[PDB]
């Protein structure tokens, strides 16, 4: 089997990206922020506190006929931009994109955090990182892919995020017409759950590319790109201006700048993210000092390769006996 779902920017900065997901029977779809950095598959619900509830579609468990309570199961998850969430778990059919899993455990919750009630657009996330980050209690439940990969026609799913413009997940096959040049396959440490791999270096413009190491997450669900001090530091170095503020808690830069783009490698390819990708706005309504997409890492503990950087790529996620991830231009 295989699926294919199309994921569109939740606003014009691509903050995040929604794909609709259809849940029980009758189908209930809901706008899931598909998220390779976790692992739960969580809803809002009819059973999310109600002042919690501001416009999000939500998942009534009790109208689906294929909705079953999982006895005793608990969740809680606690995201790395300080956001949560929690409830009870259900298991119940799941479909995306023409690809159904039956058994899914579907985490219903009781509360979220103020960050997800005022996001109306995300109606909740499906992970899509390894299943043991997994937060059910206290039976550890499966990821959709993991559910699903057996089925697929091959045991891989693709990440295409487009710059303000919808994109596409797809699930057991590689759409050969999706990017250009070959697929660099790149290896994967399971060690901490996350898709996590070594970038041999960056470029910063049309500047000599530097070979280092630098290990870090596959994760599309954080909006930016997280790298070490030094390497922020020479990217912002070369934008007049530029600098990074305490009080605004990251790199901004003057909003009439035009920035350079930043090149990362995979093994001895290297995927070019231009320059307007890193421009996420002005940093409150009418100002002229706009947020860097390119932000330190120091004091996440990781670097992450978050939606800045792969939605310049066309990114396998190859769930094989052996993880491994590949990236092609596009």
């Amino acid at each position: 089997s295989t699926g294919s779902a199309t994921t569109t920017p939740i606003d014009s900065l691509d903050d995040a990206y929604i794909t609709p997901v259809q849940i029980g029977t009758p189908a209930q779809t809901l706008n899931l922020d598909f998220d390779t950095g976790s692992s739960d598959l969580w809803v809002f619900s009819s059973e999310t506190t109600a002042s919690e509830v501001d416009g999000q579609t939500i998942y009534t468990p009790s109208k689906s006929t294929t909705a079953k309570l999982l006895s005793g199961a608990t969740w809680s998850i606690s995201y790395g931009d300080g956001s949560s969430s929690s409830g009870d778990v259900y298991t119940d059919t799941v479909s995306v994109g023409g690809l159904t899993v039956t058994g899914q455990a579907v985490e219903s919750a009781k509360k979220v955090s103020s960050s997800f009630t005022e996001d109306s657009t995300i109606d909740g996330l499906l992970g899509l990182a390894f299943s043991t980050l997994n937060t059910v209690s206290p039976t550890q439940q499966k990821t959709f892919f993991d559910n699903a990969k057996a089925s697929l026609d091959s045991p891989v799913f693709t990440a295409d995020l487009g710059y303000h413009a919808p994109g596409t997940y797809n699930f057991g096959f590689i759409d050969t017409t999706a990017y250009t040049g070959s697929i660099t396959y790149t290896a994967v440490s399971t060690k901490q759950g996350f898709w996590e791999w070594t970038s041999t270096g960056y470029a910063v413009g049309s500047g000599t590319f530097k070979s280092t190491s630098i290990d870090g997450i596959a994760d599309t669900g954080t909006t930016l790109l997280y790298l070490p001090a030094t390497v922020v530091s020479a990217y912002w170095a070369q934008v007049s201006g530029a600098k990074s503020s305490s009080s605004v808690g990251g790199y901004v830069f003057p909003c009439s700048a035009t920035l350079p783009s930043f090149t990362f490698g995979v093994g001895s390819a290297r995927i070019v993210i231009p320059g307007d990708y890193i421009d996420f706005g002005p940093i409150s309504t009418g100002s002229s000092s706009c947020f860097g997409g390119i932000q330190s890492s120091a004091g996440i503990g990781i670097n992450i390769f978050g939606d800045v950087a792969l939605k310049a790529a066309f990114v396998v996620f190859n769930g094989a006996t052996t993880p491994t991830l590949g990236f092609a231009s596009k």
